[PDB]
């Protein structure tokens, strides 16, 4: 089923310290997949994963890490090159936002705000017809065992504030 949305992303993957990834991200209509990227070929390498389109409940944006390392910070413009600087955007990716399901939420970060918002607005296309979307959601990280924003600790906790 036709390729919705194909983008590369740094992922945090499920546990030890976190550990981040840089993986291609592809949207059909019916699932999300995420693969190791062959940068020399340009081409999708080896499959890592995928989730249903139907078991998503929630997917928004998440407050930033309060102290990223450089791979998620913003860059300060002109630090890098004189102009035209846009390798950025498979260097940086500062933009974090969440797709929830069973397990509890999967975190991904985007290299720029516009790509963020594709991606949420897609996302909520696709799964707009599921069954279990919850109006509630954790608009902070799960890190160290516990969500920033409720100090609750089990993933699949009930969201502590509404969806507008
Ligand atoms: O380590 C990981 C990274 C990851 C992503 C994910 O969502 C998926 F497939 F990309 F949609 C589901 C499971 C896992 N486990
Ligand atoms: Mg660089
Ligand atoms: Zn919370």
């Amino acid at each position: 089923a036709a390729v919705i949305l194909e983008s590369i992303f740094l992922k945090r993957s499920q546990q030890s310290p976190l550990n981040f990834k840089k993986r291609l991200f592809l949207l059909t209509v019916h699932k999300l997949s995420y693969y190791e990227y062959d940068f020399e070929r340009g081409r999708r390498g080896s499959k890592k994963g995928s989730i249903d389109v139907e078991k998503i409940t929630c997917v928004e944006t998440v407050v930033p890490e309060k102290n990223p390392p450089p791979e998620r910070q913003i860059p300060r413009r002109g630090e890098e090159s004189s102009e035209m600087e846009q390798i950025s955007i498979i260097e940086r990716f500062p933009y974090p936002f969440q797709v929830v399901y069973d397990e509890g939420p999967l975190y991904v970060f985007s290299p720029t705000e516009e790509l963020r918002k594709r991606w949420i607005h897609q996302l909520k296309n696709v799964i707009r017809y599921n069954s279990d979307l919850v109006q509630k959601y954790h608009p902070c990280f799960w890190i160290d065992g516990q969500y920033l924003c409720c100090s609750q600790t089990a993933k699949n906790a009930m969201g502590c504030q509404i969806l507008e």
